[PDB]
């Protein structure tokens, strides 16, 4: 019984155009069996073919494949297994000299400290605490069993197999047990370098087991010259051949990467899991996007055959909802939109260009997406930075993908490449939730045509809430009404009709408008759902601010009121989600149902349509023609609002509202303590000093803690029948001595340094303190429908950190125009 495994099936756009699909490679194979079998010789010629071998393909310039444990970066020997334990300890903030079992607990404390665990939880049966780590989403390279990394344990089997059960730890001395091992028994008589390049093979086919099953595939791609020179050469090289095995690839590259996804190597933790579902073992998997929602689908259905017959059925062909050609146009404007920012220049538009300044140095990363506003189709989506399917075709695990796939700084909105910012990015919605503030106003009475005063700024606290034209000049906006209020964006109109009250001089309006009615209409828009992306590709949906998980443990501040009717507070969504909202006002008040696959194609060409059960379902607002309002104003911000610099001279009737959102504060640290003790001579302040106060700090408080713990006792013993085993507890406790200790977590050891600080110097602040973490910084938007009589497409486009709005609307009008055929 042999594994024959099926084609993968293809990943085509919405009109057929191949995005992912499979080609043919060369491979170099190498026969355990055949290499080392001896007769009458003491040696078999294993190691005399395997340094014949690497040679050939270094000559040739042949990438091989090489997961031998040890490696040589400056004459100097380390494990792979060793640095695996550092890296992972780097990005999650654990001191390099923590062991495991300390390295476990720093990774519980750090969750308890940010309200995912509990205090309580933080003791249990260590497995029970693992399983609420990984239920969690954290899996951390640890064996709770033996308290010891999983990559040290490997170590030790490692050894273990080449019979060295001596582990004096050493990776020089090391490497020289396993070259003059009884299991290698290699030339002593050969170079160091020479040697490993034999290990490599011996420990490749020595890795994939006894039985011995099949060749081993010690080079996965090859030109035209190893192919001659390996068949030529074929009497040398007893075990080696040429095989041709299939490999996947993205023709388009790096186009639509995250909503595609990629195939590569099993995580290792799950290969049992796949092994059980009847995949062989060299098996790559779809391990993000469509690529894995549809791995089943597209995997096919593989044969076999005795040879002591029955031919496998290709996957169904997944045609994704994306059009080919909008999705370029996308991808290409957010590129050019970064990379004109990093350092300066101009954004070239088939739409007239527009200079851009240099000075928008922060912004980094960006979103967009483009949707049909009739049936949630996903016509484009565009998430930078981005990845090459293709890099993970072959099986690159090791070192490429630690090399520039995680990113900058454990918050992800400016960082790593594998999220898909448009459905996994929760960020502040700007000032777009303005339509949905003042929709629900309209529904609650209000008439457009209210005018008011502007001030520029309310003053109902010490703290000042004013328009940005209030923040910069003496500002106003005049003689306001929701249409002017929407078209240049006053944030004082927002407030008055948010709180359906005038600040401060008159309080009532004629209406009765409140924070928890903007959360009502907020949730009525979708904004408290998943998109309907969340089956299809990897979505982090945002969740509506809970009115009622206020109550339960006053009311919503007249503050908190101002920002969350303009888009700040605790509102926090996926691009995707916006895009279902505006999709909403577009479409005259339907909810759709997003999808990104559209429909299926089998072998035998009989099709089926996926997308066909999406629900579009109409929002019950009290009147849907108050949706004509929200259009009114949204095209005045295109005409000769915020957006007319993009918008005024465009061929196409577009509705817009732009937006620029500030989140307050610093992204917090991976390890507190360090963060401060790195910073201390900055603050004008002496480590040692610092430290030791810090202790003296703590010392006093343990004091303090166990005099009141010991009057507590004395008192409870002073309680007259209180049975013996309860006095005899508390008697031993006291019989010593109480020593009450402050836990020594990360919250708590900073506590003190931070405290000391701040003493040895006392002028210092806490914003002083905090000046070197990451700020969440500014997120600029841009969505937008077409055509606004008519519309069939919205689009939404966020930039973390841009400077101007300009950056948010260039590719929205890219988009906008390709999509109409401009
Ligand atoms: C909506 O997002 C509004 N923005 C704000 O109120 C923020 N407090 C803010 C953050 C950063 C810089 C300035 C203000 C209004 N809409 C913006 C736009 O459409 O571009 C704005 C700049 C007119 S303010
Ligand atoms: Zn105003």
């Amino acid at each position: 019984k042999l594994a024959i495994e099926a084609p993968r099936g293809e990943i085509k756009d919405r009109y057929g155009r191949l995005l992912a699909g499979n080609k043919n490679l060369f491979t170099v194979q190498v026969s355990g069996n055949d290499i080392n079998k001896k007769d009458a010789n003491k040696h078999s010629r294993a190691n005399e073919i395997s340094l014949k071998l690497i040679n050939l393909l270094e000559r040739n310039g042949e990438e091989y494949v090489d997961e031998f444990p040890i490696y040589v970066e400056n004459g100097k020997y380390y494990y792979t297994y060793d640095r695996d334990i550092r890296e992972y300890k780097s990005e999650n903030g654990i001191p390099n000299d923590y062991n495991a079992k300390e390295s476990f607990y720093y990774l519980v404390d750090k969750l308890i400290s940010a309200g995912i665990l509990s205090q309580e939880d933080k003791r249990l049966d260590a497995t029970r605490l693992q399983a609420k780590l990984n239920e969690n989403g954290y899996y951390p390279p640890i064996l709770v069993s033996k308290w010891m990394f999983t990559a040290e344990r490997d170590k030790r089997d490692w050894l273990a197999s080449y019979k060295i059960k001596e582990t004096k730890l050493s990776a020089k001395e090391a490497f020289e047990k396993v070259r003059n091992s009884d299991a290698l028994e290699i030339d002593k008589s050969l170079s160091d370098e020479d040697a490993r390049k034999i290990m490599v093979v011996r420990d490749l086919i020595k890795s994939k087991g006894y039985s011995q099953y099949n060749p081993v595939t010690i080079a996965k791609d090859v030109g035209e010259t190893t192919i001659a020179q390996i068949e030529e050469s074929a009497m040398d090289l007893v075990g080696v051949s040429i095989a041709v095995e299939p490999v996947r690839y993205y023709p388009n590259g790096s186009l639509a990467s995250h909503m595609l996804g990629y195939v590569g190597k099993m995580p290792s933790t799950q290969i049992e899991s796949y092994l059980q579902k009847g995949y062989e073992t060299g098996d790559m998997v779809g391990l993000a996007g469509v690529e894995k929602s549809n791995e089943s689908r597209l995997r096919g259905t593989d044969g076999y055959k005795m040879v002591k017959s029955k031919k496998p059925k290709s996957g169904d062909t997944v045609y994704l909802t994306l059009d080919k050609d909008l999705q370029e146009v996308s991808d290409n404007a957010l590129k050019q939109i970064i990379e004109v920012a990093s350092k300066g220049g101009t954004f070239k538009s088939k739409f007239g260009d527009k200079p851009i300044s240099a000075y928008a140095g922060k912004a980094q990363s960006a979103a967009l997406i483009a949707i049909d506003v009739k049936n949630g189709e996903v016509l484009a989506s565009s998430s930078y930075p981005n990845y090459d399917p293709n890099k993970f075709a072959k099986g690159i695990s090791t070192e490429d993908y630690k090399a520039l796939q995680p990113k900058n700084p454990n918050d992800l909105l400016a960082g790593s490449p594998l999220l898909n910012l448009v459905t996994q990015g929760e960020f502040q919605p700007g000032s777009s939730f303005k339509m949905l503030t003042s929709m629900a106003a309209l529904e609650n009475g209000l008439d457009p045509n209210f005018t008011i005063n502007d001030p520029g700024v309310i003053m109902l606290g010490k703290k000042s809430f004013g328009d940005y034209v209030w923040n910069h000049g003496r500002g106003n906006h005049g003689m306001t009404n929701l249409y002017k209020a929407i078209q240049e964006s006053c944030n004082i109109y927002m407030a008055t009709i948010g709180t359906g009250k005038t600040w401060p001089d008159g309080k009532s309006i004629g209406i009765d408008m409140n924070a928890n009615k903007i959360l009502e209409y907020a949730k009525l828009f979708g904004l408290d759902q998943n998109t309907g992306l969340q089956d299809e590709v990897e979505e982090r949906a945002g969740k509506v601010p809970s009115t009622e998980d206020k109550l339960k443990s006053a009311k919503w501040s007249t503050a908190d009121t101002f920002n969350l009717a303009i888009g700040q507070g605790e509102n926090a969504y996926t691009p995707a989600q916006i895009s279902r909202y505006v999709a909403a006002i577009a479409n005259g008040g339907n909810l759709v149902e997003l999808s990104v696959v559209d429909r299926a194609v089998s072998s035998d060409y009989s099709s089926v349509k996926i997308n066909d059960q999406k629900k579009v379902e109409k929002i019950p607002f009290k009147n849907p023609d108050n949706l004509k309002e929200l259009t009114k104003g949204m095209k005045l911000v295109a005409r000769q609002g915020t957006a007319k610099s993009a918008f005024a001279d465009f061929p196409i009737d577009v509705a817009a509202k732009t937006g620029t959102a500030e989140k307050s504060g610093k992204i917090p640290t991976d390890n507190e303590y360090e963060y401060l003790k790195s910073h201390m001579s900055s603050y004008n302040v002496n480590l040692n000093d610092a430290i030791k106060l810090a202790d003296k700090m703590k010392a006093e408080k343990e004091k303090e803690l166990s005099l009141a713990k010991e009057k507590e006792i004395k008192k409870k013993l002073e309680n007259k029948d209180l049975k013996d085993e309860e006095r005899k507890k508390l008697e031993e406790e006291l019989e010593d001595g109480v020593k009450v200790r402050l836990e020594d977590t990360d919250k708590v050891n900073s506590s003190y340094l931070r405290k000391a600080i701040k003493e040895l110097n006392p002028k210092i602040t806490d914003d002083q303190i905090d000046r070197f973490k990451q700020d969440y910084g500014s997120f600029t938007w841009t969505v937008a429908f077409a055509p606004a009589d008519d519309p069939e497409i919205a689009v939404v486009c966020v930039i973390p950190q841009g400077d101007s709005s300009v950056f948010s609307l260039l590719p929205t009008r890219e988009v906008i125009g390709t999509y109409m055929g401009l």
